[PDB]
DNA sequence: CGATCACGGGG
DNA sequence: GAGTACGTGATCG
């Protein structure tokens, strides 16, 4: 009867057991299923071949792996009936061990659905959807503070504070005496970590909210717990938090709970040049949050002075993490429900994967064999594919800019023109739609797999919107608002998904055709805007920016709002143009490279700011000054003078060496590097002096004056002697400051050579 | 040139 | 864990 919050599998006597984690009227419940079997499909040249194929074996865990059962099944592949063999295996881990040995067989045409994780395969095949119902979950935010010194190995310093927050308040656990009402003083780091364990086990939250807990709080807690020889039984089955390598980074799971890391969530939802907790909190709640930096924390801890400030910082970190979690969780819960996969997985995935997860479930429901993910070569061939058929933007600084969004136009185009990989250039097709300019043909004889699903999504959203108008219950209304927004997000991701290189249902011709049909409406919007005195400053497939040159801002807003209302009255069906926002000033460099400033003075950029540790402060500071001179002062001449002054100061050795430090992490043992960059050259010298260089250590260096590649001229920041060493002014000018500002100033007709005296 | 390698968030 | 993240820009070899 309960709400499914997660699913996984355990192995018992070498056999897999599925676990379904549920919340039923406030109670945690686990259901176990020992009956679900792993499988793959094999398309054979002939039915006689099954006798050779069913006899294929592999090895795993010292035992030989066999196909347990085979079953001839009738399915659909690319809108055509197909006969494949369902090959059953005992354990999920048998699938990577045997799949290549089945694929290699001369009688095997191809294999299918050989990389779907067991718990995700279970939820699809059994028709189970997470987050259904009105079941109320409990939340706890968790955060930590540590003792850090520049360039230390990860986990060297102790955890000095652990903070948590829920509706009962925000609290701090520390092992140094601080006299504040929300601070619990314990005897040691060990006792503080054990107190966190107790809080989590006693509060028993369904959701543990963190800010970058995947890649900091939890790996750090695990490192220090290992060090101190203590366990972290945070799982509802008493298991420890589990670190999963998700790409080049990490993801942490806590069994029986939802580890909700806000960092990947917020990074997708909103646009910010830097997603610090303080920048994120202000963007959403319109309130400032003070940042207490690592060096200030270390100084207060070691000296024992100003610890009240550090404890307040730790408390506020947990407090706002709780507040942000409550804000961002409902939408992730509805997306999980819509796509039919747990929030843990859905909150950490791109919209492209959300679409694919939705499609894999619908393919099962429709008996449609899923196409395979591409191999490296295909993935690479897809990235190099050229699309025919979005001009260069207007130069200079523009005032009073309206932003219009086109994204809600594309699902309707996909549906009306039956744009799908299964309908593309079909043989013996009776009726078809021809894409303008690109000429791709889409069969009209049957609804395509993707248009069919999109149509149902848009219909469901219209029902939800109608139920919302007719509802008196504000609780149902709030919930229905989240559900209709989840459909809008998923439906507006299909256009992009067609061109997503990793997509199973990738279709270059589909994406191209949606673009070509879409363009007819964009050209109509542009002509209608220009007939109304508007100048289009920037236009791409997602939207445009426009202004009425020299008009009053309120007149621009009114005319734009009146235009959107008008055009939508002209557009058929669910084709919708949206007024996104207004900006006091802005400039446009190229496709998805631009900067704006709103009426409250907040700078908004896309594809231009360089806030990262592997760029020197002098380059990042100059870039901020250039954007401020342009957007806040409306003065490109001031911006050019700033660059010219900084470059001359660098030439005359007038810039502090501290603004010239470059930081780069060591990501593997030093011997595993194939290319030795400056930070590796610096690292190798440190290791030679006896420094324990380890992956995760961040190397700070300065590029000195001299001959050859910068690798041979980089010096460790701790070894830099201003009275002896001379930094490379030409490197900091040509490779740091000038690349940071040259893109920006190209929009104003400046080349890299005009930004020096 | 192609290949290799780094960034983000968090102390 | 029957998945891996991404997109982009600098520097090395
Ligand atoms: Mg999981
Ligand atoms: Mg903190």
């Amino acid at each position: 009867a309960g709400m499914i919050i997660d699913a996984d599998y355990i192995t018992e006597d070498g056999k897999p057991i599925i676990r379904i984690f549920k919340k039923e009227k406030g109670e945690f419940k686990v259901e176990y299923d020992r009956t679900f079997r792993p499988y793959i499909y094999a398309l054979l040249k002939d039915d006689s071949a099954i006798d050779e194929v069913k006899k294929i074996t592999a090895e795993r865990h010292g035992k030989i792996v066999r196909i347990t059962e085979v079953e001839k099944v009738q399915k659909k592949f690319l809108g055509r009936p197909i006969e494949v063999w369902k090959l059953y295996l005992e354990h999920p881990q048998d699938v990577p061990a045997i799949r290549e040995k089945i694929r290699e067989h001369p009688a095997v045409v191809d294999i299918f659905e050989y990389d779907i994780p067991f718990a995700k395969r279970y939820l699809i095949d059994k028709g189970l959807t997470p987050m259904e119902g009105n079941e109320e979950l409990t939340f706890l935010a968790v955060d930590i503070e540590t003792l850090y010194h520049e360039g230390e190995e990860f986990g060297k310093g102790p955890i000095i504070m652990i903070s948590y927050a829920d509706e009962e308040g925000a609290k701090v656990i520390t092992w140094k005496s601080i006299d504040l009402p929300y601070v619990e003083v314990v005897s040691s780091e060990r006792e503080m970590i054990k107190r966190l364990v107790k809080v989590i086990r006693e509060k028993d939250p369904d959701v543990i909210i963190t800010y970058n807990g995947d890649n900091f709080a939890f790996p750090y807690l695990l490192k220090r717990a290992e060090k101190l020889g203590i366990k972290l039984p945070l799982g509802r089955d008493n298991s420890e938090p589990k670190m999963q390598r998700m790409g080049d980074s990490l993801a942490v799971e806590i069994k029986g709970r939802i580890h909700f890391d806000l960092f990947p969530v917020i990074r997708r939802t909103i646009n910010l040049p830097t997603y610090t907790l303080e920048a994120v909190y202000e963007a959403i709640f319109g309130k400032s949050k003070e940042k207490v930096y690592a060096h200030e924390i270390a100084e207060a801890w070691e000296t024992g002075k100003g610890l009240e400030r550090v404890a307040k910082y730790s408390m506020e970190d947990a407090k706002v993490t709780f507040e942000l979690g409550k804000e961002f969780f409902p939408m992730e819960a509805q997306l999980a429900r819509l796509v039919g996969q747990p929030v843990w997985d859905v909150s950490r995935s791109s919209t492209g994967n959300l679409v694919e997860w939705f499609l894999l479930r619908k393919a099962y429901e429709r008996n449609e064999l899923a196409p395979n993910k591409p191999d490296e070569r295909e993935y690479e061939r897809r990235l190099r594919e050229s699309y025919e058929g979005v001009k260069e933007p207007e130069k200079g600084l523009w005032e009073g800019i309206v932003s219009l969004d086109f994204r809600s136009l594309y699902p309707s185009i996909i549906i009306t023109h039956n744009v799908s990989p299964d309908t593309l250039n079909r043989e013996n097709c009776k009726e078809y739609d021809v894409a303008p300019q690109v000429g791709h043909r889409f069969c009209k004889d049957f609804p395509g797999f993707i248009p069919s699903l999109l149509g149902n999504l848009l219909e469901e959203r219209q029902k939800i919107k109608k139920r919302m108008k007719e509802s008196k219950d504000p609780v149902e209304k709030k919930l229905l608002d989240y559900r209709q927004r989840a459909i809008k997000i998923l439906a507006n991701s299909y256009y992009g998904y067609y061109g997503y290189a990793k997509a199973r249902w990738y279709c270059k011709e589909c994406a191209e055709s949606v673009t070509a049909w879409g363009r007819q409406y964009i050209d109509l919007v542009r002509r209608e805007l220009e007939s109304r005195g508007f100048k289009v400053l920037y236009i791409d497939t997602d939207g445009l920016y426009a202004t009425i040159p020299g008009a009053k801002h309120e007149e621009i807003k009114e005319k734009a709002l009146k235009f959107v209302e008008y055009i939508n009255s002209k557009l058929p069906g669910l084709l919708e143009l949206e007024y996104e926002g207004f900006y006091a000033r802005g400039f446009f460099v190229t496709k998805k490279k631009y900067a704006l400033i709103d009426e409250e003075g907040k700078i908004v950029t896309r594809g231009l700011e360089i806030v990262r540790r592997d760029w020197s402060e002098i380059a990042k500071e100059t870039q901020a000054k250039v954007l401020e001179a342009i957007l806040k002062h409306g003065n490109v001449d001031e911006a050019v003078k700033i660059v010219k002054e900084v470059t001359e100061k660098l030439s005359k050795y007038e810039i502090p060496p501290e603004k010239l430090v470059i930081y780069e992490q060591i990501t593997r043992p030093l011997s595993e590097y194939k290319a030795i960059g400056p930070h590796v050259a610096v690292a190798k010298r440190l290791a030679a002096k006896g420094v324990k260089v380890k992956p995760g250590m961040v190397i700070g260096y300065i590029v000195l004056r001299g001959d050859g590649p910068i690798s041979k001229r980089a010096i460790a920041i701790e070894e830099f002697d201003p009275k002896k060493h001379k930094y490379d002014a030409e490197y900091y000018i040509e490779n740091q400051v000038l690349p940071a500002v040259e893109r920006i100033l190209r929009a104003f007709g400046y080349r890299k050579e005009d930004l020096k005296y």
